[PDB]
DNA sequence: CGTGATTCCAGCGTCTCATCTTTATGCG
DNA sequence: TGGAATCACG
RNA sequence: CGCAUAAAGAUGAGACGCGUUUUAGAGCUAGAAAUAGCAAGUUAAAAUAAGGCUAGUCCGUUAUCAACUUGAAAAAGUGGCACCGAGUCGGUGCUU
């Protein structure tokens, strides 16, 4: 026997592999065909390579879960609204709650009357004409004082409750018909008062379009300033304006403050620090800043509600009424327009729901753009049509009230009118009165991102800790959920365990101790030449105990230039020290320290070392948490050793980031016989210029033998190494799965023997790639706890092979066959191999006709079937949505996914006069009915009708099962009613080297002698052009079967057969997606189309070989169906 | 009533909080 | 790119 | 492998606006019909994978998968070799 070596192809579609020698040949075997067939044995040479779909990232997911979740907490919202007065809706009328749930269904499954909201016609009637949107009801609730109706009242509640806008504005708003021009002129004045040196002015300046317009916020603010008679941006004006729209300024430059002091308007860390600012800066700027903030609310409300109504406080409501009224008055306008001329358009405008005129834009499904885009042309050939031409311009003709743009609605205005509407209703319906809290709660509830699913244990994306088994509702949250542990459980699932000790956790990016390793660890490098010394020598571990004291523990930044002149010739006094290493970085430095010396009340309490236990405490709930309410919570436990004004100090700090060491690793392990930490020997350098980055593997200390042993202590699983990988960015390890696959298969198809000289082929990933090939073997130790290389990885920057394949020749034309997957591997083990190591072999091996193609089997999963609901027809192709929703009365969903098929043999009543025959049939499952089918599958086929099934005789057939018919025919199984061309044409190379350099396949390339013998090339082998199209035909004749196509293309060739050669193959190239494996793909050429011939038959199969494939396809398991019937 | 062609179609768009990674250069 | 429908006929 | 800076992918969570579907929002007129004339149109309820049991304000579209023996599963196990060729793999021989 001889060794191997593999080389290996990733990939997202496919993966290749081969299997060379010592000299690049490829070996050849023969293998069993096991199974009912006279062929048992099939030779095969090893070079193949796997097909496969690509692996689909989990955004597509969680985007469906996270609205399903949204879904059933509106539901709940609801459900929580109607419990509410669940006993005095049965007052009035019981059923109510009962008509909406069943509103969907048609009058034969109704069990009441049919309409939902009063159970009579009259009175339903009476409901859309008073109020033909529900902004009339919602602005009707909101301004009235007459005793409504609770199922009206439900309806508003509902209505907002189930759209409740949008959660971005952190805080609380109230339009109470406020002006924006007045605060402005307000804020001019306050600004004044104080400001007499160099009052503002409002000449030239629009107080109302300029704050108002579609610009965005930053670039209304410096138009803003433009238009001001000559303030700076940078001014104190200027920030206030800037605030007044939204903008975060920092006052420091302005009130000479003790802090930075950013006003975060959009955050709600503004409640605070403006409280901040009236703490250092006081009353002097209370009202402006009252002004300030009433002029942000103000614009940014105006922003999205265009209009400025005043005779009601229901600004949304009242938006959309007027929106109904201009687009009915609109409507009414253009149709007499396009009746008093242009008369021949009207049909096709108001009553056609094919075109997207109003009728398509109503009813049939067409959008504003569609409509806008139809309507235009119409408008401009006819006189009058100056109001209109106007609004269409500007988005705002026939709009609807429930659209694309809705979506800048804040939920405080939703909660404004709910407020209003309960406010209006409560004395008329008392048990209103003491339900207020419990609906407005229902509204403005989120959950935080913090706490997430609320599940009791079985929910795999759950972290949420309950201080009680109670149910959670929005009004027991508060206290059944511990906010604290789940916030700290957010971060903490989710931040890193420290690799040096894999079982727990690192420390914060600033912490104490990490603040001081991330600087001893530095300084340690530094060099001095002085008198008395015979050589160069680093600082000593004494020298820097001293120095950090009286540089580093002093002030907010050091650096070299200050040492080499501060420290040396006045601390110790060197005579005339020479200072060497970095000229003036030094790039780590106790931030930390100082904050807390600016925050906290003594540095005693900073250079005492015995408060580090509470230090890394606090710095710990600074950097998980955010919320303020949760610090709040947390730091208190710790503020009694500290003023309350202290408190407040630390309160608004915030860090941000983790390390990658942890704090154990750092102070809690001891030498076993020096008993000192890592934070210790960087504190005793010594003579050797120690540090960490040879503690941890100098066998000298324990530390290397801990840190080896926990690395050990962590493991227990190995196969699921493969998903961790790269931590994230791809979902294609798809490839790097399979890849091992077939290192795993070769080696139990090569004699269990092992490679030698593995190449994997395609930095930033493939570093990750290969370990995990030389961990999954390549495994024997030696008496040392010594791995022995018993093989050798390699790999390659996805590169160097593509170079080799034009330096000799050996082109790729990608799109006749799959054949370069495999090829590219093996010319990847061939440089591979030479790297470290006949010339002929190359060229057998590119003339290949077999190479092992496998398009892995798979059972499709994912969606059940294409989403769309579409309307009810007469077939059987409709699915319900529900257990009670026939689709011929309600519509469904169509076109299913089938995980795989069946063959099936058995009985079915057949005839005018019913009687059994014998059958042969594939069902196709769907995605759906695999729980039903793999539960018992002959109960599942015998209520299809089928009767007499035999169990033994039921096959599964994934998708892509390939079947081989006459002549060498082979089909794979799409999803049971369609075929898929399952061969590959094995276009020899002669014709692969002509269409490359003819096509000039890259643009044009080549140096001037190469660029003549690569064209004469061309030139002299005309003749290729007119065998090309024999391969073509003779091979689809054989196996494509695609007669009508093929003449087609015969007969476009012949008549464009006299254009330039290049041309002739730049389009015969496209002649191959008839060809190529797999789906059929209509292809054109020379602007002639040559449609797709598809396949829909899965009747052939039916009495043809079946061939089950290993992962690699050299193992099969080849059954004859016609032995089966 | 069983074959075979041509045509059409497909859910989408926002905000926010955190958390890993790799790429590119400059030092050890 | 696979399901479904509309169309031509032997 | 750690430090200094910027951008791009992956994971999770919390939320919005739409869209579709059946129904509800008594169409009138010439008629015996087809069909034609007129009027109206902008809103809502419900569902948004069927559904599951663990019964949660949880789970349900990612990952994984040839066949065969043992199987509750996990998982293990199952298919000699060489040399001369080439159209999807064929031939010859030692072996058994």
């Amino acid at each position: 026997d001889k060794k191997y070596s593999i080389g290996l192809d990733i990939g997202t579609n496919s993966v290749g592999w081969a299997v060379i020698t010592d000299e690049y040949k490829v070996p050849s075997k023969k293998f069993k065909v096991l199974g009912n067939t006279d062929r048992h044995s099939i030779k095969k040479n090893l070079i193949g390579a796997l097909l496969f779909d690509s692996g689909e990232t989990a955004e597509a997911t969680r985007l469906k879960r996270t609205a399903r979740r949204r879904y059933t907490r509106r539901k709940n919202r609801i459900c929580y609204l109607q419990e509410i007065f669940s006993n005095e809706m049965a007052k009035v009328d019981d059923s109510f709650f009962h008509r909406l749930e069943e509103s969907f269904l048609v009058e034969e499954d109704k069990k009441h009357e049919r309409h939902p909201i009063f159970g009579n016609i009259v009175d339903e009637v009476a409901y859309h004409e008073k109020y033909p949107t529900i902004y009339h009801l919602r602005k009707k609730l909101v301004d009235s004082t007459d005793k409504a109706d609770l199922r009206l009242i439900y309806l508003a509640l509902a209505h907002m409750i189930k759209f409740r806008g949008h959660f971005l504005i952190e805080g609380d708003l109230n339009p109470d018909n406020s002006d924006v021009d007045k605060l402005f002129i307000q804020l001019v004045q306050t600004y004044n008062q104080l400001f007499e040196e160099n009052p503002i002015n409002a000449s030239g300046v629009d107080a109302k379009a300029i704050l108002s317009a579609r610009l965005s916020k930053s670039r209304r603010l410096e138009n803003l300033i433009a238009q001001l008679p000559g303030e700076k941006k940078n001014g104190l004006f200027g920030n206030l304006i800037a605030l007044s729209l939204g903008l975060t300024p920092n006052f420091k430059s302005n009130f000479d403050l003790a802090e930075d002091a950013k006003l975060q308007l959009s955050k709600d860390t503004y409640d605070d620090d403006l409280d901040n600012l009236l703490a250092q800066i006081g009353d002097q700027y209370a009202d402006l800043f009252l002004a300030a903030k009433n002029l942000s609310d103000a614009i940014l409300l105006s922003d999205i509600l265009r209009v400025n109504t005043e005779i009601t406080k229901a600004p949304l409501s009242a938006s959309m009424i007027k929106r109904y009224d201009e687009h009915h008055q609109d409507l009414t306008l253009l149709k007499a327009l396009v009746r008093q001329q242009l008369p021949e358009k009207y049909k096709e405008i108001f009553f056609d729901q094919s075109k997207n005129g109003y009728a398509g834009y109503i009813d049939g499904g067409a959008s504003q753009e569609e409509f806008y885009k139809f309507i235009k042309p119409i408008l401009e050939k006819m006189d009058g049509t100056e109001e209109l031409l106007v609004k269409l311009n500007r988005e705002d003709l026939l709009r609807k009230q429930r659209t694309f743009d809705n979506g800048s609605i804040p939920h405080q205005i939703h909660l404004g009118e709910l407020h209003a509407i309960l406010r209006r209703q409560e004395d008329f319906y008392p048990f209103l009165k003491d339900n207020r809290e419990k609906i407005e709660k229902i509204l403005t509830f989120r959950i935080p991102y913090y706490v997430g699913p609320l599940a009791r244990g079985n929910s795999r994306f759950a972290w949420m800790t309950r201080k009680s088994e109670e149910t959670i509702t929005p009004w027991n949250f508060e206290e059944v959920v511990d906010k604290g542990a789940s916030a700290q459980s957010f971060i903490e699932r989710m931040t890193n365990f420290d690799k040096n000790l894999p079982n727990e956790k690192v420390l914060p990016k600033h912490s104490l101790l990490y603040e001081y390793f991330t600087v001893y660890n530095e300084l340690t490098k530094v060099k001095y030449v002085t008198e008395g010394m015979r050589k160069p020598a680093f600082l000593s571990g004494e020298q820097k105990k001293a120095i950090v004291d009286l540089l580093f523990k002093t002030n907010r930044k050091v650096t070299v230039k200050q040492l080499k002149e501060d420290y040396f010739k006045k601390i110790e006094c060197f005579d005339s020290v020479e200072i060497s290493g970095v000229e003036d970085r030094f790039n780590a430095s106790l931030g930390t320290y100082h904050d807390l010396l600016k925050i906290i009340k003594d540095k005693d309490f900073l250079d005492n070392e015995e408060n580090e236990d509470i230090l890394e405490d606090i710095v710990l709930t600074l950097t998980l948490f955010e919320d303020r309410e949760m610090i709040e919570e947390r730091l208190k436990t710790y503020a009694h050793l500290f003023d309350d004004k202290v408190m407040k100090q630390l309160k608004r700090r915030r860090y941000t980031g983790w390390g990658r060491l942890s704090r154990k690793l750092i102070n809690g392990i001891r030498d076993k016989q020096s008993g000192k930490t890592i934070l210790d020997f960087l504190k005793s350098d010594g003579f050797a210029n120690r540090n960490f980055m040879q503690l941890i593997h100098d066998d000298s200390l324990t530390f290397k033998e801990d840190i080896q042993k926990a690395q050990v202590s962590g493991q227990g699983d190995s196969l699921h190494e493969h998903i961790a990988n790269l931590a994230g960015s791809p979902a294609i390890k798809k490839g790097i799965l399979q890849t091992v696959k077939v290192v795993d298969e070769l080696v139990k198809v090569m004699g269990r023997h092992k490679p030698e000289n593995i190449v994997i082929e395609m930095r930033q990933i493939t570093k990750h790639v290969a370990q995990i090939l030389d961990s999954r073997m390549n495994t024997k130790y030696d008496e040392n706890d010594k791995l022995i290389r018993e093989v050798k990885v390699i790999t390659l920057k996805s590169k160097l092979v593509s170079d080799f394949r034009k330096d000799f020749q050996f082109y790729k034309v990608r799109e006749i066959n799959n054949y370069h997957h495999a090829h590219d591997a093996y010319l990847n083990a061939v440089v591979g191999t030479a790297l470290i190591k006949d010339f002929a072999t190359v060229r057998k091996v590119l003339s290949m006709p077999q190479v092992n193609i496998v398009k892995k089997t798979e059972v499709q999963t994912g969606g059940f079937s294409k989403e769309s609901i579409l309307p009810k027809r007469n077939s059987d192709k409709l699915i319900a949505r529900k257990k009670d929703w026939d689709p011929k009365k309600y519509g469904g969903f169509d076109s299913p996914t089938v995980a795989y098929s069946v063959l099936v043999v058995a009985k079915v009543e057949k005839g005018k006069s019913k009687k059994l025959k014998s059958v042969k049939e594939l069902l196709g499952i769907t995605i759906m009915e695999r729980s039903s089918f793999e539960k018992n599958p002959i109960d599942f086929l015998e209520a299809k009708g089928y009767k007499e099934v035999k169990k033994d005789l039921i096959i599964k057939l994934p998708k892509y099962s390939l079947f081989e018919l006459e002549n060498g025919r082979k089909r794979m199984l799409a999803s049971a009613g369609e075929l898929q061309k399952g061969n590959e044409l094995a276009l020899p190379s002669k014709y692969v080297n002509f269409l490359y350099l003819a096509s000039h396949y890259e643009k044009l390339k080549g140096s001037p002698e190469d660029n003549e013998q690569k064209q004469l090339f061309v030139e002299q082998h005309k003749h290729y052009l007119d065998e090309i199209i024999e391969q073509i035909s003779e091979f689809s004749k054989r196996v494509i079967l695609a007669d009508a196509n093929l003449d087609k293309v015969l007969s476009a060739y012949n008549k464009h057969r006299d254009k330039p050669i290049r041309e002739q193959a730049e389009n015969i190239i496209h002649l191959f997606t008839l060809t190529n494996l797999g789906a059929p793909a209509a292809f054109k050429y020379f602007d002639t189309t040559i449609d797709r011939k598809r396949y829909t038959s899965t009747k052939e199969v039916l009495d043809a070989t079946l061939i089950h494939q290993s992962i690699t396809g050299l193992y099969e398991t080849r059954i004859d169906l016609s032995q089966l019937g």
